[PDB]
């Protein structure tokens, strides 16, 4: 009866692959930070540490490569299909119900997001908004009608004085965002179109930010990567009581290699 | 083991198919002058000569080919890859970092707009911000709203007494791309789209130009060219101490054929 | 004439084995660090880091490894092969000299035994003499004869004491070798063969240690390993001035994955 | 993925065969019982009882096997790999890190020797240290230079007269090896020398015993057994978490089939 048995994947491969594009799907829906940062492509599920830096190095002598090492965090969240869903829709109704895995997926890409803009900082993560050597400028008076684009403007004007010209990205929090896209308040025409004709790149909003956020940020590679050891992928973990538990796997670490295109407001 | 020896290509097809891939596609994206400039087609990296100007000439008799010649810079930078990444990435982790490729091409790219801007200028290369018979202007009392525009219809009206009608271009330093985006001042809308409209090419922005400065050219062929020897390609140089030391390589060479389609602000 | 000509393996498969041979034969020869480690397989020169730690470990939910990763060290010697000697070799005297090869080995052995007893001690890396956690103990008066064999019985006690027993190892230091070597000094035979008979794997003498030193450890697995990435083999650089430089390779990290076998007199 | 999916042998031939050798080779370094005790040759896993005594046996009649029966113990260890070193020895590192199954073969073995040496005593199993007509002597005044000796002739005398001659073994606890095997204190030669030359087939040292033991028994089959329900084998339980976690199991029983070749110090 192939059901009062243990195990080895209850579901088809149509299933399978409906369950990948799913979450996959709603997982590209849902990132914000995947849209500014070049992956380092996938490594594979077997690497677990990737360097942190560039390669810059030159009786016995003894070598020891001393760029940096970091290990790949993972996140996952747990979903259940019941027992006689997959036993139907094995004969019966056609369609697998995965509302679960689109859930799960949500969550995960949300914590994916929360976790590249700030680190975990005690597990020594570090994040756009937690860098150091982050070149923090004061974004006060924001209320202002026409204050926000000068906060903006003297962000890019110092990144351009470090050495780091070339095209800009913005991740503004919800209220900032709402705020700069209601009001005109300075010459010509609303507020946010001017700053997404300075960042070239495109002016992006990012709800796991905090109240007050904002930075601006050189999306060429070679200053900030993010290493990808394997994307979403749904994962059978195994019967436990005749019910079948799964799970949506996650590995990324955003190395921040040259931590100058970084500015806080 | 493949790796106890010197040279040939460490890495696989695959590998440089990609390296190139990448390579070639950030200078796409970062290179300017490209973008009005018609290119005498890759000539093969054989060449180190071509013509400057057009052909336009007529005991025994000796006859020399009296139009002009001048020899094609090479543009390079050097990188880095560390002698156990190749290997792991022939079985271990599958990508092959690519970073450095990234930055070398990208200082490249903005060395080579530097130098379409401005010439060596005790080499002999000249440019579009140096050439002879410049049809110079004053481009004064910018910051006035509506100063701007005044300038751009004052150089295209020189233009066109000269003969060189047609398509025009323009290219903006960021402090004067700023101001002329900021500003209405004048009549209607934006002060950067009429001048848009102008152009019927595009106005462009340069960030390797100084703080004043906005030619505007005549866009077609025949008026400046754009010499190709070859594109940047990745080259290996050789296992210096079981390292693995690359250079990207690029051979450009601006000839004004005719340095009447100028105008300096 | 293949001589007039850059590189690629300028000696014979038989020349190679030869080399790898002398080079294998003289390493095994003088190390004294593995006839008391056991040794994690070779994994290929691809890898450069290796956990440190045992596994031991257990809104979305993120989960980082937290073992420990430490960086592979790698350790060479660099010797130099006249031109004629190959071309003479090719066709005159089929033995290649590989005087050079053997010279090289030796010191890179010795420098892989000092690794392994004493740590870089600023790069991080850590020795069966610098272990925290390391049990010190006081060897005062060994010069009183019957004084060493204290000093070997209370160790191994603070050893036992601490759940590590099964059998030990002891290296001890020239002086006191021979200090332990030639004096019967308490009730019987030489105070070197009491000892021997304790430890049960063996004792060891290491030129690399200082003065005062000898540690006993527990000869167990899964106390302290050694992570052995490649072993020693010749590999070439390339004719710089039409000669041909070599160069001897080896990267080997000693990981203390339980500090309580560690006991220094 | 193969790895997206529940259990049956995540490892390899290879892996499997690297680990069963691991752990049968420090089984068989660890353990003392097994080189004084024949072995009843592995019975398979199936059985659970094996008789503990010699057949002697001679309306309707009803006759009952009345020798006697017991239930053979299992010793186990768990042990626990991550889920990515697996994914990663199948494509990257060739060696698997079998650290684990070390230590937990060696708790068992340890366990092993101390089921030997002393039973359960209250689930019924006995011991060399336990058995009934346990034929014991008194062992005072060891320190006594030369009151060792005295004791193992006295108690080799009483195996003599009960009519168990034939070659003997010895088990001493660490110090009373360590007394006996620094002092001359008789006649000639190291008081352990002649020991070992009475008991013709080996004095052997158990970490397992208390401070005060050293029985001595009669070598010979027939007089005591082990029967061996199956030896040490790493065995697989299943995927709890996406991790995988084993055992290494064993099944001995001690059977003293003629407690008269038995005598405790």
């Amino acid at each position: 009866p192939d059901f009062l048995g243990h195990a080895e994947n209850p579901l088809r491969e149509e299933e399978w692959a409906r369950l990948n594009e799913t979450v996959i799907q709603v997982a590209r829906r849902s990132l914000v930070g995947r849209r500014i940062l070049d992956i380092y492509g996938p490594l594979g599920a077997g690497v677990q540490t990737v360097p942190y830096d560039e390669f810059q190095g030159v009786t016995a002598m003894v070598f020891t490569d001393a760029r940096k090492f970091k290990t790949i965090p993972i996140i996952y969240k747990d979903f259940l299909l019941h027992w006689r869903d997959i036993e139907a829709a094995r004969t019966h109704n056609m369609p697998l119900d995965v509302s679960a895995a689109a859930g799960a997926a949500a969550l995960c890409a949300q914590q994916e997001d929360e976790l590249i803009f700030y680190g975990d900082a005690r597990l020594g993560y570090e994040g756009l908004m937690t860098a150091n050597g982050r070149l923090t400028v004061p974004l006060g008076d924001w209320t202002s009608p026409g204050g926000g684009f000068q906060a903006i403007v003297e962000a890019t004007r110092k990144l351009n004085e470090q050495g780091h010209f070339g095209p800009y990205a913005v991740v503004l929090s919800p209220r900032l965002y709402s705020q700069l896209h209601r009001i005109y308040e300075k010459t010509g025409v609303l507020e946010i179109e001017t700053i997404r004709q300075l960042a070239s790149d495109g002016v992006y909003q990012s709800n796991r930010l905090r109240g007050e956020s904002g930075v601006v940020v050189s999306t060429g590679r070679e200053n900030m990567d993010l290493a990808v050891s394997m994307d979403m992928v749904a994962a059978y973990l195994g019967a436990s009581r005749m019910n079948h538990p799964f799970r949506v796997l996650e590995a990324l670490l955003l190395r921040i290699k040259h931590p100058d295109a970084i500015c806080t407001l």
